[PDB]
């Protein structure tokens, strides 16, 4: 088999877990495991051991209190711009789990409120410490998150990234999420080595207090502000999932329609870092403004390589994404069991449609469009590949070789099966690959090409 | 189970075939078993044994001939009638195959003609035969095929639905086609009882000699005029498939958009008998006009019982159709792994979109809408029910219990999993049923209802 073809098996396969794994010598969990984990406090707005029910929330920005639960002193109330981005990460946890947020000021109580503070209970100045929260419950103080002034990443969460973060991360104890392991702040030294199962890093939870890289994931020093995949299942599983989130046609990354900064690049600095989740309609990854070389899957659960990060974006769980658009660089894009749509851009791209009746492009430059297998095309439901490039691109059908390899021939089929046949429909000027596999009784196999293709261009 | 999902699975092993199964005490031959021995006189105006290859034909209406190569004689032209016909005919075989036909004139030779005889050699008047027809080949008469003035329904083909039929039949055999058995008009007295396999019938080739009942179809004392499943294969076999026919969204039926005579009922007294081939775009069986209880299946390969006839309507191997519209009876409709829109129409219907995100409309009366498993409805391609009535329609889900009778649960899961909630949302008015599965660790199915549902509309 080609590289093309391995390169695209490979990519399928990247970040693999769960089922019995080992992964840097720790055991392997799956989105479910992961999200069972984060929540075995078992503990929700709606009480304790109860899944799968939604609630209504009130939130409150405390401008004064009579003390702070912890024993932390020195309050100081939230300024403008924190005010924005804890709404924010409001807005993030309640558009994948079914949760409504609702303001309330003045006496009225709260089940999340948000207040800084900047000395210990000693009443000493403290520049070290960065957040804590309290999990849901009846008691007091339960809900409330504190967020130390002193750090200017908390006094400027808009311009600091690890600001942002902080705010989704302590709003999601006050949901009743847990780190995904037994360790916190000031509880000695804990390090990623103490860390339950592999996939206990930012790259999956923003609940973890460990980097990306600790996965093989690199965000280049930046912080993913919104819930990744695991806190995305694990969420939902208290909750329950929101189905009315971004049901229309949605593009995320450059020309974004989501109004969300996480899910939205403007220009080419822009990174991005984002586990999507979208409740329905036709949907586009659109990477096109990077010149980096980029990995981009579609499959539910899997992760891309994005913008010149690893890892940096997934798709949770329950979703379906439809098409995607790479950038200048040299690309592999990996469609889903759906209808997929992908577009290589510039630069020598390798597209794999999958299952479904998928239309390429391969876009300026020397691409190749692979098929794994005979699924990948059938009549009933065959590709397009729209802008071929005779003498230029290549289709590559080597994985069949597996089978016996694949011979041509020039206009008629010998039934010994295992032979590749391109017709040229002049009127339409269409060329019809079809392949008749081993095993078939019949011509099972097609794609459909707009424009002229050589054998030559046909790897087998 | 309920009866409701016990018709579903009944209609969808209707004429199951192949697979080592034997039939009316014969073995049961697969498409492609079938179509093989439709061809296996391995010839095609490509020469013999040349398989999965196109071809340019031309046809022409004899004025005059030296003689008839079966020795009858009293040659009498096509009158324009026939030409009509015979024109409709040759473009149902181009439909589905890739053939041009193109007609010539004066002295040109052709690889199909057509012409009447109205004697035997002796000179004496011939009322009985029918019609026949000669093989491809390089021999004096190849290709040339021959019908019996004398007889009504050669002299009026267009309204005697036998003259159309036998068209297509002899046009068949110009073209390479054998009937599927080893038997002919003249040796002896043949019957059904000498078929080689089950399927030998004019519900699945029109080459057959043997009525539709022969296989528990029933036309009513119609007859196809056009190419059947079988037919299909196999003449495919031969000249290759035609990708170009009905690309765009074709409609089969009612309101039908295709021009062709054999797809389409203008009012409720008009039969459907045919196969579809369709190449291309989102489309419909539109059966809305019938008052008959009809049951309708969208599988590849599948037959229906259409307006009030039996095995009438089938789809070709290697077709995706999308969509169905019932009639005012009741009526059952299957989907197949696309995404379908089910539309029952008055009358008590049973829908069953099967795999992928269908969208159903019961329609007037007592419907039932159908999941036979948990793959139906999954939330990454959930079904919409768009016009659910509360209290008059039913949800089915007894299926689930061959793994543990489903239970109801009012807002939350209590993770033993097999049971089933009903969510309303008030903002959009819209009722999601969740269904957490036994050995799903998160909540995996969902159907979206537009309207309310009560726990008593749900089948478990
Ligand atoms: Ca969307
Ligand atoms: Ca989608
Ligand atoms: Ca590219
Ligand atoms: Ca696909
Ligand atoms: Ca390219
Ligand atoms: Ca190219
Ligand atoms: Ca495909
Ligand atoms: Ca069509
Ligand atoms: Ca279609
Ligand atoms: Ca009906
Ligand atoms: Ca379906
Ligand atoms: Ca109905
Ligand atoms: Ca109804
Ligand atoms: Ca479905
Ligand atoms: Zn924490
Ligand atoms: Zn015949």
């Amino acid at each position: 088999t080609s590289s093309a073809y391995n390169s695209v098996y490979d990519f399928l396969r990247y970040h693999d877990r769960g089922d019995g794994l080992t992964v840097n010598g720790k055991t392997s969990y799956s989105i479910d495991q992961a999200a069972a984990q984060i929540t075995r406090e078992n503990v929700s707005w709606n009480g304790t051991n109860v899944f799968g029910k939604s609630a209504n929330l009130t939130f409150k920005f405390l401008q004064s209190v009579s003390s702070i639960p912890s024993g932390d002193t020195g309050f100081v109330k939230f300024n403008a711009e924190q005010i924005e981005q804890a709404k924010l990460s409001l807005q993030s946890w309640s558009d994948v789990a079914n949760l409504t947020f609702t303001e309330v000021t003045g006496n009225k109580s709260a089940n999340i409120t948000f207040g800084n503070y900047t000395r210990d209970a000693s009443g000493n100045l403290d520049y070290g410490t960065q957040a804590y929260a309290y999990y849901p419950g009846n008691y007091q103080g339960a809900g409330s998150s504190w967020y130390n002034y002193n750090q200017s990443n908390i006094r400027n969460p808009g311009s600091e990234e690890y600001g942002r973060q902080t705010f989704t991360h302590e709003i999601g104890h006050a949901l009743g999420l847990a780190h995904p392991g037994e360790y916190n702040a000031g509880e000695g030294d804990p390090s990623y080595n103490d860390a339950v199962y592999a996939e206990d890093s930012y790259q999956f939870s923003i609940l973890s207090y460990w980097g990306e890289n600790e996965t093989g994931a690199d965000y280049n020093g930046h912080y993913g502000g919104a819930p990744m995949i695991d806190d995305i299942a694990a969420i939902q599983r208290l909750y329950g999932a929101n189905m009315t989130t971004r049901t229309g046609d949605s593009v995320y990354g450059f020309n974004s329609n989501t109004d969300r900064d996480f899910y939205t690049a403007t220009d080419s600095s822009k990174a991005l870092i984002f586990s999507v989740w979208d409740a329905g309609g036709t949907d586009t990854f659109d990477f096109s403004g990077y010149s980096n070389n980029q990995r981009i899957n579609l499959n539910e659960g899997s992760f891309s390589d994005v913008g010149g990060l690893k890892g940096n974006v997934s798709i949770a769980h329950g979703v379906t994404i439809e098409n995607a658009i790479g950038g200048s660089g040299n690309d592999i894009l990996v469609g889903n069991s759906a209808d997929n749509i992908l577009q290589g851009g510039a630069g020598n791209d390798v597209l794999y449609g999958g299952a479904g009746a998928d239309t390429l492009y391969g876009g300026a430059g020397r691409d190749t469009f692979v098929y794994g297998s005979g699924q990948d095309s059938t009549v009933a439901a065959y590709d397009w590949i729209a802008d071929f490039q005779k003498g230029i691109d290549k289709i590559d059908l080597s994985a069949f070789r597996n089978e016996g390899q694949l011979s041509f021939v020039q206009d008629q089929f010998t039934g010994k099966g295992q032979e590749v046949m391109l017709q040229w429909d002049a009127a339409n000027s269409i060329t019809n690959l079809w392949l008749h596999e081993a095993g078939h009784s019949s011509v099972d196999f097609l794609v459909r090409i707009v424009g002229q293709a050589a054998q030559s261009d046909i790897i087998v």
